[PDB]
């Protein structure tokens, strides 16, 4: 016990309330308190920064959502699953509230700490107290967290293994509960409910009416940079994702009577954005939902084909004389207009096209020598428009990428199109992130869930961060191994963003 | 009060465990425990067969998800919301488990009993002993049921109108659980947390690509004959619907070198059903999830377009000639192939296909002098496969359609195509029915909700049964009524199956 505790007398606070007693006796594990330690983390990082809160207990933590008012502290334990090899000295310290939390422990030691070394080899406890000025705290400021960090690195004598380390917590006696008043669904649980959906049955963001065939990760991507597909917990459909793929990817523009420089069967035109009709840079410039896929920085040799498209009937009921035409980004002269995500674009057609009139098109497809790695990355966004930023895993992970099979439609006509079969994958599908909104992800934690394949006879660990991407470690260098979809993902447990997957991928 | 209730020393049970002391003094509402009375009831009807368990108090109901055994009888009230013209009374009684309980009022005041009038305007309580054989219960028969019935009709004609029953429960000084240690999720929930996405951000399962533009009620539509975006609360998918349907849009088949009789322009063709490689009678034979849209019992004038099609490259890496077309199910001629949702099709084009060759097709459009009640229509369904059955709303009450519009497209050429835009409606978008799995309906209830338009200055009410469509009362016939889809569901209550809703929609 680096500090004291508060009596938390609760004079003036109504109805106070006793909790079942047999939770002190029997204590469980915390929901976000597991991390690992390996040979090669740097020293002086966090790995711990949870908060005194009536969330380090799995009961007080589901009898949370009764009530409304809280005071008292925990009394927590360590697991070390420790070796007989190697040597090392933890840090862990009490932050009180309304201070910056120290980041190197040249600042940490001037805490309420307590320093542990791995060949201790048992398991200590601690008392995490909560520092109140009020007679209890309600829902709000709960600061008091408890910082953990490495104070000198493990250089194991023999073999490199891993630690992992747990906690394990109680309530102390003076832990009660106020005003039940609140029925239920206030704030976050402890457990997460998935149903046993399998990715085969899921939709595709960045390419709906192609069903997801596989699971592929590649060792050559190593980031992402994508438009579509992009969810996240906090803030739900971010950059120009929406949750109905299939709905909005059907688009309209309108002509100019113009042509660019050098080629003039290269129409050019206006995409039409009902979502932001003035061209403000604030919002986004295309309409929302509408393709992303990359065809090069600069090359006419090759130019996804936007497939179905068609002219008005001139009735205002529909359109008229869907045929396959082929497409692309601003000019493939122009540098700073070449791939930009921005309305102007060029369709070639050796006939005129109708100045004035709009037309309908349905892109699907890509035409010319372009391979999937052309395809994968996306025209780069300039602007003021807030959109996503690009992603990279941490060091030693990959990502897996959702690939679907994409057919080709080519025609035997006079201009003719050299459109070739590919494969598109998107960051996250989103049946499966949805579920997650009734129990939101616990602040600055990761889940770490299972992808069982057969009879479970075979079990993946995957990592799904905050921003939507899983994670499954690495075993070698390959083209991108392939994973069925002929299994459910099924939730595990809750881990800091730096735990380290413990089964490796097995070629 | 008129039987009393067992101590049950309960020395069988490890570990009793105690509750909060202020559960017992507030009560709260039961969940499942509403219903109303009219003048045309039937006599011995029972309007309330609920069981007693733990789940009548919303706060036990949340707290038993952590234990394993629970004994105690509870304290129900009765509000009756009447008014100083009804003229009747009520009868409420508790039937001890494995007794055959009579359906008539005059053999029913047997068992420990309550009569209300109907006007009382007050707060009448009975106490609900737990009729327990064994040390404590541990989720098993409970029955012990709370039948209620019509004593005398309310025999008066000037007023007509309808009255709701409500019921609130708390438990007794000697309720106790036991046996804390399973953690959480052990059984259903009695909240249902709706995410606010517009239904004009959702699917349309009958017909993708299209966004949904208005809710649709018409007064000559007292059926439904689909076979798609038809879903159960607890069959999951039924039919041949699927909760990915832009996936399986697209479809595939095989030219069988021929012609109907009578017109030379229509080739026969069959499907290919991957799902189901041979012919077995109690499997679905078109692949799930393709189009069903009617064209009539007869007719060589109102056939709907196949729009894309296309051939295969003579290589299986691709498409080539997509163009519009038309297609039908079976050959207008015999009556087990006219409508009858099988393989065979025949699609119209003037010159013959090679036999044995792929085809890729892609419906979308109608041509002829087809409408929306044509469209309505499904083509018959025979064999023995499990098909989704026929829906018919009870009387007084119309249904919700979830209406999109499909614009027409057409070509200029020496045969072309006379599609005109039409609409499609379909019974349940997946969206709105995927959040309803992690808490699913309790036994034989119907979920009442609101959807609330602009800022809550309007809202109506609709109920949803756990066949999956919504209905929304009426007021008289109409040709087409249109609802905004600029508004959010909110979950509202739990209700009986023959519930009346309080707002009339005015047509």
């Amino acid at each position: 016990a680096p500090l004291p505790e508060a009596t938390s007398s609760m004079s003036l606070a109504p109805t106070v309330n006793s909790i079942d007693p047999w939770i002190f006796l029997n204590p469980t594990e915390v929901p976000g308190g597991t991390f690992t330690v390996a040979s090669n983390t740097q020293p002086g990082t966090m790995l711990l920064d949870i908060e005194i809160s009536p969330e380090l207990n799995i009961f007080t933590a589901h009898m949370f959502r009764m009530y409304a008012g809280w005071s008292g502290g925990f009394a927590i334990k360590l697991l070390v699953a420790g070796n007989a090899f190697s040597a090392g000295k933890l840090i862990v310290a009490i932050i009180p509230p309304n201070v910056q939390v120290p980041n190197s422990a040249y600042l940490l030691t001037g805490f309420p700490h307590e320093i542990l070394d791995f060949r201790t080899a048992d398991q200590v406890e601690i008392i995490a107290p909560d520092i109140k000025n009020l007679d209890y705290h309600f829902r709000g400021d709960k600061l008091g967290r408890l910082v953990v960090m490495v104070y000198s690195p493990l250089r194991s004598t023999a073999t490199d293994f891993e630690i992992e380390i747990k906690l394990l917590s109680a309530p102390l006696p003076d832990f009660k509960f106020t005003m039940l008043v609140p029925p239920v669904q206030n704030n976050a649980l402890p457990i997460w409910q998935i149903p046993p959906t399998p990715p085969g049955a899921m939709v595709n963001p960045r390419s709906p009416l192609t069903p997801v065939v596989d699971l592929y990760i590649n060792s050559s991507w190593t980031t992402c940079n994508h438009q579509l597909g992009r969810y996240t917990i906090d803030g739900g459909a971010i950059g120009n994702s929406t949750f109905n793929p299939s709905g909005l990817w059907t688009g309209t523009f309108t002509a100019e009577s113009g042509s660019v420089s050098g080629q003039t069967n290269w129409r050019i035109a206006m995409l039409d954005n009902p979502y932001n009709p003035t061209s403000d840079p604030t919002l986004p410039p295309v309409p929302r939902g509408f393709c992303d896929w990359g065809s090069g920085v600069k090359s006419g040799a090759r130019q996804h084909l936007v497939c179905f498209t068609g002219v008005e009937t001139d009735n205002g009921e529909g359109y008229k004389d869907v045929d396959a035409h082929m497409w692309d980004y601003g000019d493939d002269a122009t540098i700073g207009l070449d791939n930009t995500y921005q309305r102007q674009i060029y369709i070639s057609d050796p006939t005129a096209l109708d100045s004035g009139k709009r037309y309908i098109i349905i892109p699907m497809g890509a035409s010319g020598s372009a391979t999937d790695d052309t395809l994968q990355i996306s025209p780069n966004c300039y602007g003021s428009w807030d959109y996503a930023p690009t992603i990279a895993p941490p060091l030693g992970e990959q990502i897996v990428w959702f690939r679907s099979y994409l057919p080709a439609s080519s025609t035997s006509a006079s201009s003719g199109v050299n459109s070739v079969s590919a494969h598109i994958s998107s960051l996250m599908s989103p049946d499966l992130i949805r579920s997650a909104y009734v129990s939101g992800f616990p602040e600055g934690k990761a889940a770490l869930l299972d992808y069982v394949l057969y009879g479970g006879s075979v079990v993946e660990q995957f990592k799904m961060y905050r921003e939507g991407y899983l994670t499954a470690n690495a075993t070698g260098t390959n083209t991108g191994f392939i994973i069925p979809p002929d299994g459910y993902f099924r939730f595990n447990s809750w881990v800091s963003p730096t735990f380290v997957i413990g089964n490796v991928v097995d070629l």
